[PDB]
């Protein structure tokens, strides 16, 4: 059971932000914005989660988009996290990544495309982003 507009057509209630350029967010006005309805930015901790929101993205018509997920770098020995806590398992990185290219890429995105695949980029790059309530 999910609240109203959240999770599919863990209780899986995930819900796509899609914007325009107007309206995309940094990774952390994206954190933000999700927590300040209770929730947090999604993490993806198994397949069955990536299905979940692979056929959101589907049924939104719209794809190539990219969204922020919940991953961000913390300490050089933990590298990735995910900012809900739970434990980076599961993972789909795109080939090659993180790349951390240019030293300056501590956040990542999902490539809302049939691979599902996640890229490390600049954290002040402007996205759409994915919400788990
Ligand atoms: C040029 O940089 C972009 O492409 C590389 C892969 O070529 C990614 O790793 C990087 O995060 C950027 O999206
Ligand atoms: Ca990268």
């Amino acid at each position: 059971a999910c609240p109203e507009d959240w999770g599919a057509s863990t209780s899986l209630c995930f819900k796509l932000y899609a914007k325009g350029k107007h309206e995309k967010k940094t990774w952390f006005e994206s954190r933000d914005f999700c927590r300040a309805l209770g929730g947090d930015l999604a993490s993806i901790n198994n397949k069955e989660e990536q299905q979940t929101i692979w056929r959101l993205i589907t049924a939104s018509g719209s794809y190539h988009k990219l969204f922020w997920l919940g991953l961000t770098y913390g300490s050089p020995s933990e590298g990735f996290t995910w900012s809900d806590g739970s434990p980076v398992s599961y993972e789909n990185w795109a080939y090659g990544e993180p790349n951390n290219y240019q030293n300056v890429e501590y956040c990542g995105e999902l490539k809302g495309d049939p691979t599902m695949s996640w890229n490390d980029i600049n954290c002040e790059h402007l996205n759409n982003w994915i919400c788990q309530i």
